[PDB]
C-alpha cells in the first residue's frame, strides 16, 4: 500500500546526497539545513536558480523512487504481477498528490517530467532461475530508469543552463511550446552565499 511518507522520505534522502555531491565544490554547497528548509517551505513566487534545482532534484528523486518501488512490486496499486519501469504512471501519481503548479514552478515540473521520461535504459537478467551474468546464454530485458546519479548530472546541467525570466508571474501558466521543455526557468537573482 502506497505511503507518501516513506516515498518522500527515501526520495529526499537520495536527493540530498546527490545535491551535496554535485555542489560539494560550490559556494552554495547544498548545506543540509538549507536543503531541508527549501523542501519544507519552497519559494514559489519568485524562485532563484538554487530553489529551482532543489525542487527539481527532489521531485526527480521521489518519482525515481516511486517508479522503481512500483516495478519492484513493493507498492500496491502499481507494478506488474521482470517488471518494466513506468515513470509516466509515477509522474501522474506525483501530479495528483503534489500540485500541478503554475508560473516557473509548473514549467519546471514539466521539465523534470520529460527528463525522467527520456531517462530510460534497459536491464537484462538470465532466464535461468539461479544463473549469474557470466553463465546464461539467454537473457530477458526490461526498461528501467537510469541510476539516479546520471539523472542528477542531467539536472545539474539543466541547472547550469537555466533561463532567467523577467516580468514573469507565479500565477500564470507559461505558454505551452513557448519555452523549451528541456530548459529549467528561474526568476530571482541568487544572494551572495559568502
Ligand atoms: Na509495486
Amino acid at each position: 500500500p502506497l505511503s507518501w511518507e516513506d516515498i518522500t522520505g527515501k526520495g529526499l534522502k537520495q536527493a540530498l546526497d546527490s545535491c551535496q555531491q554535485s555542489f560539494q565544490w560550490q559556494r552554495w554547497n547544498c548545506p543540509s539545513q538549507d536543503f531541508v528548509q527549501k523542501n519544507s517551505k519552497p519559494e514559489e513566487n519568485s524562485p532563484n536558480r538554487e530553489d529551482v534545482y532543489v525542487a527539481a532534484i527532489s521531485m526527480a528523486a521521489i518519482v525515481h523512487t516511486l517508479t522503481k518501488d512500483c516495478a519492484n512490486g513493493v507498492i500496491a496499486g502499481c507494478g506488474c504481477t521482470p517488471c518494466a519501469h513506468e515513470p509516466t504512471k509515477a509522474l501522474e501519481q506525483y501530479e495528483k498528490h503534489f500540485g500541478s503548479g503554475s508560473g516557473a514552478i509548473g514549467h519546471n515540473r514539466r521539465v523534470v517530467g520529460a527528463l525522467l521520461q527520456r531517462s530510460l535504459e534497459q536491464e537484462c537478467r538470465c532466464k535461468q532461475p539461479g544463473a549469474v551474468q557470466g553463465e546464461c546464454q539467454e537473457e530477458e530485458c526490461v526498461a528501467v530508469l537510469k541510476p539516479f546519479e546520471a539523472i542528477a548530472q542531467d539536472l545539474l546541467q539543466m541547472y547550469d543552463d537555466a533561463i532567467q525570466l523577467e516580468g514573469a508571474s507565479s500565477n500564470l501558466k507559461i505558454m505551452w511550446q513557448n519555452i523549451p521543455l528541456d530548459s529549467l526557468v528561474f526568476m530571482q537573482d541568487s544572494p551572495n552565499y559568502c
